[PDB]
């Protein structure tokens, strides 16, 4: 029993981290095989961030302006190469450390694990969810850069954000590990600022089903929805609409507990309209939207209460 | 910005678990040198877990009754021991990634990370606190028992809480490393419940702090309290009292917020007779009291390990 925000362990993620350093820049990077990855803005200064010219700030680099420590040990670049937003620095050494890893874009609603990290060396674990406006609500602060976003289902790691900025509203973006920002954000100080977000429809009813699945239900009505109306009402909430994929991918919890998906999308509509009356669901009084349908069924008993 | 549940990064203590097997019993243990600490209900069947004499069942077992499995190797067990309600099982093979640790007993409103396992393997990291009740709001299936709460200073792992069992309640019950339960638990199926709990007040006063910093202010005002005023507020609540040794403990919170910790009393005392409003703090709309002041200060300046 019980339900928490929970974070995949992340030792085989701390084994790639180390610093990066081009002239006073300094932030983070990931060492896997021979190559670091790491956000090309580590070429620039402050004053290069307006408008900066990328291709032209790299040409007038070599291997020996990067600095790259792991640990204690100074790793020496052989090579260099731009990939989008992204610089993959080449090193003489592969990571003894490296797991068994994948580089997967992600979808708005998908959760991930991110591990903050200072200087090569991590601070610590939290939990998030990539936002629908594509941003995400992280834990950051400056020196957080190359930062990085993962998932560790079975015993290989998926990599698939890394840190690169914090928007004026104090909200975080970043790119895939091949460098493509999620959202329609540049590696640039211009006036960006994060669309309106909403909140992810399909991963609050999965969380509804583990309330459920836990021994609770009584936020449940005797009504259903058709799926049309159901919309109509939570666009009104400043939810994202619920499409038949979504529908779809709930019907193993929706099986696990005998509640079909509509009846619980009524439920759902309720809550909306009448908040909790000074009840809680699985010890929050917000109806929760960062636990996908896949992290209900990791986390949770296969057994309803 | 941005304000997260963090855990510490569980690598070092990754690297410690195993799985331990008696008969038809397995749960997790932790191999630190030539030593593994497991609960010594691993010893237990489910008949025996009703009325349990730990010394006589013990003493019916050989090294060779206990299976003790790192990864895919098989460690050989070559002597054995309880401690209160912990067993030690002595193997022939050094950990060699024992890391640099400590036993620490905790006092309840401090936090740990919980590195969650099942058969020796780790499948999660969430952040939690020992309640004023002895009990932890975890989140444990059958299978995570020998699971254990740490902290990080440094490079030094303080491990404190080894996991035991679940109350009706689905909140959890376990002990130090030395065998020595938190709270009036005993390690066999009888009827147990958790006592009521009551809040950390000085966590919550920090969680303010934090908000404070992160720009969330509209909950200050120009008043002030005495500490015994306060703790007349917080019996009422079921808040735990207010020390003065609180107060000393949110002093750089207090000099870095420019808001008095008596100040912040104020504020606490209003937002328990009037409620938020509607508003939230730190995206939540309950008081927040599982982060102590040194978790604050923490993760608004960057500590690393
Ligand atoms: C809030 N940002 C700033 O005032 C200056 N700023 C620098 C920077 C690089 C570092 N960084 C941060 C990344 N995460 C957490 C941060 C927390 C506090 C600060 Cl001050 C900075 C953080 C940025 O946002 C950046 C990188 C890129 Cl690709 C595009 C733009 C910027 C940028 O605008
Ligand atoms: C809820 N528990 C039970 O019905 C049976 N129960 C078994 C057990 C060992 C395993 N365990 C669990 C530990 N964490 C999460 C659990 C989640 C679901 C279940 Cl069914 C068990 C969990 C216990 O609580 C236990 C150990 C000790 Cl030291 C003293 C008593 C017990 C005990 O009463
Ligand atoms: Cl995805």
């Amino acid at each position: 029993s019980g339900f928490r925000k929970m974070a995949f362990p992340s030792g085989k993620v701390e084994g790639c981290m180390v610093q990066v350093t081009c002239g006073t820049t300094t932030l983070n990077g990931l060492w896997l095989d021979d190559v670091v990855y790491c956000p090309r803005h580590v070429i620039c200064t402050s004053e290069d961030m307006l408008n900066p010219n990328y291709e032209d700030l790299l040409i007038r680099k070599s291997n020996h302006n990067f600095l790259v420590q792991a640990g204690n040990v100074q790793l020496r670049v052989i090579g260099h190469s731009m990939q989008n937003c992204v610089l993959k620095l080449k090193v003489d050494t592969a990571n003894p450390k490296t797991p068994k890893y994948k580089f997967v874009r992600i979808q708005p609603g998908q959760t991930f694990s991110v591990l903050a990290c200072y200087n090569g060396s991590p601070s610590g674990v939290y939990q998030c969810a990539m936002r629908p406006n594509f941003t995400i609500k992280g834990s950051f602060l400056n020196g957080s850069c190359g930062s990085v976003g993962f998932n560790i289902d079975y015993d290989c790691v998926s990599f698939c954000y890394m840190h690169h900025m914090e928007l004026p509203t104090g909200v975080h973006a970043g790119t895939d590990l091949e460098g493509n920002f999620y959202g329609p954000f540049v590696d640039r100080q211009t006036a960006q600022a994060a669309g309106t977000d909403t909140t992810i429809t399909v991963n609050v009813l999965a969380w509804l089903y583990a309330a459920v699945i836990n021994g609770d239900r009584w936020f449940l009505n005797r009504f259903t929805t058709t799926l049309n109306d159901f919309n109509l009402v939570a666009m009104k909430y400043n939810y994202e609409p619920l499409t038949q994929d979504h529908v779809d991918i709930l019907g193993p919890l929706s099986a696990q507990t005998g509640i079909a998906v509509l009846d619980m999308c009524a439920s759902l509509k309720e809550l909306l309209q009448n908040g909790m009356n000074g009840r809680t669901i699985l010890g929050s009084a917000l109806l929760e939207d960062e636990f996908t349908p896949f992290d209900v069924v990791r986390q949770c008993s296969g057994v309803t209460f």
